[PDB]
């Protein structure tokens, strides 16, 4: 627009580019990005604008002229990708995890209570602050690291119980400081997860055989311990991914159930100490 003027590119994203911009006009910086323009799809975005939460990276702009999408979002200092890389030496402390993991599901439960789904969450799209808060963002090489096991098979019409499956995925990352199912390919990603989760079945998940892409052929692996998955995490913890986990999307624990999980028994909301 001819009232933001950029400053650098934040990025690439999926729904096109996104750029740090200056307004011209209240002088705010802010994150700028750029997708005739479905009409169908404008009354869906115009709904964005609508679904505010602390937890949520706000939509301050829909811009639509000359055919062009300009969505004009809060600016954050930090992604979570970057903390968790200059945090490797020690960590992110517990507290602090434990503070992102419960906001996140505050942010989920509010987005799922409206019929929201994310679908694409993952540390590159999980904004920070000074403050110590986290947000949702860029909604739905791209990774498949933190895919759903239902996504994969090829069910068309998923739940919500996606996004609880990608948080656990970032939630145990957080922890062991290494990606729970760093999968190169949809194949090698379905394997990995199933090496440590052990093959689905019949049993622990109703109808997975009946899957568009589940192949009878597939290995058979034994569910590996999850004291050997995600270590040092306490108990409560790693019942609470277990639970995040869980093949059967319907078993799957969901974001306003997993709140009242004892793990955040004792939470509370630490401070980042981050360099920007
Ligand atoms: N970490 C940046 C990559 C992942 C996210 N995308 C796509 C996307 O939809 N991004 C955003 C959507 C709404 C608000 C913001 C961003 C986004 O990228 C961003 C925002 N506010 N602050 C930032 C950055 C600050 C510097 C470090 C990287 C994040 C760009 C590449």
């Amino acid at each position: 627009m001819e009232n933001f003027q950029k400053v650098e590119k934040i990025g690439e994203g999926t729904y096109g580019v996104v750029y740090k911009a200056r307004n011209k006009l209240t002088g705010e910086v802010v994150a700028l990005k750029k997708i005739g323009v479905p009409s169908t799809a404008i009354r869906e975005i115009s709904l964005l604008k609508e679904l505010n939460h602390p937890n949520i990276v706000k939509l301050l702009d829909v811009i639509h002229t000359e055919n062009k999408l300009y969505l004009v979002f809060e600016f954050l200092h930090q992604d979570l990708k970057k903390f968790m890389d200059a945090s490797a030496l020690t960590g992110i402390p517990l507290p602090l995890i434990k503070s992102y993991l419960f906001q996140l599901l505050q942010g989920l439960a509010f987005c799922h209570s409206h019929r929201v789904l994310h679908r694409d969450l993952k540390p590159q799209n999980l904004l920070i602050n000074t403050e110590g808060a986290i947000k949702l963002a860029d909604f739905g090489v791209v990774t498949l690291w933190y895919r759903a096991p239902e996504i994969l098979l090829g069910c068309k019409y998923y739940s919500t119980a996606v996004d609880i499956w990608s948080l656990g995925c970032i939630f145990a990352e957080m922890v062991t400081r290494r990606a729970l199912f760093p999968g190169d390919s949809e194949i090698d990603q379905l394997f990995r997860i199933f090496r440590t989760l052990g093959t689905p079945d019949e049993v622990v998940w109703p109808g997975v055989t009946s899957m568009p892409d589940y192949k009878p052929s597939f290995p058979k692996w034994a569910r590996q311990d999850f004291s050997k998955v995600v270590p040092p995490l306490d108990e409560d913890g790693r019942s609470l991914l277990s639970q995040m986990l869980h093949y059967d999307p319907n078993k799957r624990i969901s974001a306003k159930a997993a709140l009242a999980h004892p793990f955040f028994q004792d939470v509370t909301k630490p401070v980042p100490h981050l360099r920007l």
